[PDB]
């Protein structure tokens, strides 16, 4: 692999509804966004079937739950502008239809929720800078104007809240290194300058918070293995060294915190099967990778059910969505094998790939 | 103190709104519930002023945020029945007015949110058993019939979710010991039998979850000191021994998880000032108690702001509500001194006292 | 129990030889010190049989291994002076016979090894102060003069090294509280003043170091339960609050660090059987007490074999020494049941009892 | 670098005497082993001056303290046989002079102490297998015959005790991977088969035990960065994945456990200065590397003083030994800058280089 490579993305974005039912969003062969949901909140439930949003799109869709429980999805239109669609009431399949946020974007949208209940969306703009736009009142269809945060991006952005409520955004730069930028006051439009985390990455960055507040960032490195770095203080500016884990991976990673608070990472492996690694006790070390049967065709997308069971979605070689999950709520639960969520096939609409 | 004593309760219940603004609920000298809120989500904000719900009540009110962001308050009426009132839209001061849930209750109400988005309320009934009633659909004013879980209670109940999504309820029994009972399947009406945790307690039990999933229960013991016990596995049935911490306390304790994931407990001390203790690193040991200036007249009620800053409310010797908070988002932040939230005075309407 | 009570002591002192074989020292009905050893270093080994040191004594004996591997035992004589006896070569049963250190003592002797290889002995003197005397060259029969550290003691002393090499000594004072005093420079005669740790104790204090350097002190409290306190920094002056563990104990406790680094405490319980409690993960919480079959007549004395297996010695109701041990090297190993080390019977010669 | 490279070794071996004074052993330009020691046990002490052992040698010397406190040094002779020399009494500069152990060896000797007090030496033999030889009685000049453990080695061996008392040996194999082999019963000649840990290494392996018992192995990898792997259970057969840390290193690493129980690693960096990294809390993550001023010409050799202060030795560009150390006993102590231990110059006599 080349330093500028971007490992295969996940094929859906997933959210929990207000009642914790999982719902997945992807792009079909018709170039429209479709979605499907659990009818009840557990991994063994029946799914509703695939439902279409009208409209042709040109990125992977991103979904977040509002602070009033309503899901809202963001995507790029054929006009290269940002559009959004929301549930008009929590836990219902009545949606607004696509509504315009304008702008000109050249990445997938990334959506985060501020600690004051307002959604905020990050994109690469037509000028290759990071731009953002936000709700001006929590869980309301009232949005700010677009604003630039500068930079020169070469990945999709990833955003997360710090423990203190400050959004921090990660993206690869023109030097193929991971860079980041942050709110300097919680839920306020007051941002730092860009700083470099000083490793080449060959995937989008993926970020999660540990038990103790600290953000942890995962990405594929120049040698095609998983690497990661974490915050070591109560600040956005002091971080650990980078560490790599042996094992060549061939997609973006997906991280999740398990029921015991330990982190787990899933990624397509060198053999094109799903691989999983977990922290063997508090703060590491990381297990050898374990492999699930079956060749997969995207990165995994990972989610958690209402009972804490982990569930993983992937594109199969039939171009359809498949999933598997933990059979019990336990860090050492056994797993199901791949099951089909049929009715459509999917395409990788990720803008930066 | 007598084994059957119940240490002084907190004087308000507090919740975070959908936008994380704090809002407090108590009972005034008119025997009505009044409430007050932060106008913006941080501890230094202006407060709106005290607003009254019409209606005479006969318990401490309990509040929870629905899974659609709307606050809902529960209280006993002059008819000894359960009543409830909700925001008709998240983050707004338009409420339903008191609506009846009937029943006959002889404790404060305790409200929990299931992992499938449905509120559930626990009470001591007229027969001294634990009874419960729940939303039949998440965040909807559709409620079940009353159902008994049996037992013989001598405290108000306290409820919490396990990591796996199963509600577990704690209450003192007729032997003055702490007992507990639990869902055996997440968010389902299928419950265990009552089991004893085998220590006398002289307060309501107070329960919180640690970083790693495990529940931890705090209470005052027979010797008037704080004691605590925790789960040691991935089950509701294996727990640690009880430990006590030196220092005589004179109210219920209030627990909170700080920004670093460590637990902190606040309680009125033997000198009638607010005392605080914290875990000095992961899993303990506990610090010596530190004291804030000022004589207080209730237990503390503890909350967290949108930026993670801890805020503590108490009844003053003027019978009014006072508060103090951390000045920064940091485990070692300095604190403000007691400030008044004036306009009404409050009474302790706790049923079991 | 009275605040001034001193819970029953262990009936032997035990050391590991240079080759890790266990060797035990106690006082028989003839008022002489006798000893016995494993012939090979594991808990299942044959023992040599009881061997007598000539001479009548008037305290429990204390043993330490020199920095040259030679065991050395300390005891009070009928003259109330301190005497000592050593192996003339490591791992051999040729001893010096009792040799005089003079002084006038009114406690059991406590021996520690400095971080520069010199043994140092602490006692209560005829004036009730703590006194000490030390080797002037490591592992050599060259000793200092006696020196006082003042204080007023009402227990036997217990000493331990800090991580930084500074000896720290713990003893109960005239107020029945635990007090302590420390070297302010490693392995140097430069000491702090006495400070109080501010809890009544009803046993000698027992001290051990945790994995991370920090000392932890155990003792029985005024309510007859086990209590403990630990250092929270890198200093002798900042400590945690005291915590107690439920369960009435009827001897001194004995602490040990297991193979995984977690602490375990053994003590005679309210039913006069041996009880054990362990830390369930890093830094606690503590397990419920588990009980071994059989009524015992002293505190346990705990040791570790060459393979890390824990072994526990106790006085039986036949006045003879019995022991049991872990069958494998594992924190969750099963245990043997009490076996006899016969040939003599023992008496409790502890001075302060 | 080539996969078969062996990063520059340390230039001395170091031990603590029975009184904890540091003593260093290296090979001078006369091809003899010389040594030097602290006159008193702390990093600021005067050193005695360089003293020669008569005899020409052909490997790096290895030193261990016997279980009776006496230092003993092992080295290869001009006959390619193993020789040894010991202090005739602990803490004295009277030595036996070189005595023969025979054999035919093609690595540096590695010496370990069994949990039953017997030294044991591991070497690569003339046949490229691992061979060993041991004291038959603890701390006695009575040695076994040579015995083979087979294998095909391409590094010097490194040995360490498990928590359970079983010696385990690590060495690079013919595939440039790290392999290992272990006692299956503590301090007994009963060994496992060879197993592979499945990463290429480009240094000797370096092994240390963590607080909680678990061994951790460090080595340079194929990409010239530090990598490490640890045990995850209570067994020699279950280990973590390998992790690498960013930063190109140019010598063997040297690991040490600090006063707080956390690990630290020192290594020459890409700029030829000494680099240090530490675990930022329990179990990681690892800090960025910090650099000390001054170009160095060997790997560091790390030791701990009687007061826990870390001290580091290196070859300077004058071919003499230099050292620096912590000024206080604290994990965050400041450091001295390089000071000379003059009087001889040294050569790298490591056999496998
Ligand atoms: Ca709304
Ligand atoms: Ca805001
Ligand atoms: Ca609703
Ligand atoms: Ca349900
Ligand atoms: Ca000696
Ligand atoms: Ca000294
Ligand atoms: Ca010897
Ligand atoms: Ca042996
Ligand atoms: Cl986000
Ligand atoms: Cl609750
Ligand atoms: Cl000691
Ligand atoms: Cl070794
Ligand atoms: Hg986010
Ligand atoms: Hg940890
Ligand atoms: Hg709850
Ligand atoms: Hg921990
Ligand atoms: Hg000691
Ligand atoms: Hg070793």
């Amino acid at each position: 692999i080349e330093n500028s490579a971007i490992a295969l993305s996940g094929i859906v974005s997933v959210a929990n509804n207000a009642d914790n039912r999982l719902e997945v969003f992807g792009v079909s062969t018709d170039s429209a966004v479709w979605h499907n949901w659990q009818t009840a909140p557990l991994p063994n439930s029946s799914w509703a079937g695939w439902n279409k949003f009208n409209g042709v799109v040109t990125s992977k869709p991103a979904v977040h739950r509002n602070s009033d429980g309503r899901l809202e999805v963001f995507v790029r239109g054929t006009d290269n502008a940002l559009w959004h669609n929301w549930q008009t009431a929590a836990d219902t399949n009545t949606w607004s239809s696509w509504q315009p946020l304008y702008g000109g974007i050249t990445s997938n949208p990334e959506v985060c929720l501020n600690s004051d209940g307002r959604l905020e969306v990050f994109v690469r703009g037509s000028d290759n800078a990071l731009w953002h736009i936000w709700q001006t009142a929590a869980h309301t269809n009232s949005w700010s104007n677009w604003k630039s945060l500068g930079g020169t991006l070469t990945s999709n952005p990833a955003a997360h809240l710090n423990a203190d409520g400050r959004i921090e955004v990660f993206a690869r730069g023109a030097d193929n290194a991971l860079w980041h930028i942050w709110q300097t006051a919680a839920h306020t439009d007051q941002w730092s300058n860009w700083q470099s985390l000083k490793s080449v990455i060959t995937s989008d960055p993926v970020v999660i918070n540990n038990c103790d507040g600290r953000l942890e960032v995962f990405a594929r490195g120049a040698d095609s293995t998983l690497r990661h770095i974490s915050q070591i203080g109560s600040d956005s500016v002091s971080w650990s060294n980078w560490q790599c884990l042996d094992g060549v991976i061939t997609s973006a990673p997906a991280a999740v915190k398990n029921i015991s608070g330990q982190l787990e990472v899933f990624a397509r492996g060198a053999d094109n099967t799903l691989w999983r690694t977990w922290q063997t006790s508090h703060n590491g070390p990381w297990s050898n990778w374990s492999s699930f049967t079956g060749i997969i065709a995207s990165a995994p997308t990972v989610a958690k059910n209402s009972d804490g069971r982990i569930e993983v979605f992937v594109l199969g070689l039939d171009k359809a969505l498949w999933h598997l999950w933990q059979t019990t709520s336990s860090t050492t639960s056994s797993w199901t094998t791949w099951a089909l969520i049929g009715g459509i096939t999917l395409i990788d609409a990720s803008v930066i790939k």
